[PDB]
């Protein structure tokens, strides 16, 4: 995750590691996108 301004959000569709936010987490194939790992549960 890469701390970025307009990083994408949850269900982005990211490929790499360094595509969202530095909070988000990018998965592997079949599900590539921007999870929550590391941060709070609201």
């Amino acid at each position: 995750g890469v701390d970025k301004p307009g990083c994408r959000y949850l269900f982005g569709g990211c490929k790499s590691d360094d595509d969202c936010c530095p909070r988000l987490g990018c998965k592997g194939k079949g599900h590539d996108y921007c999870a929550w790992d590391g941060t709070f549960s609201d």
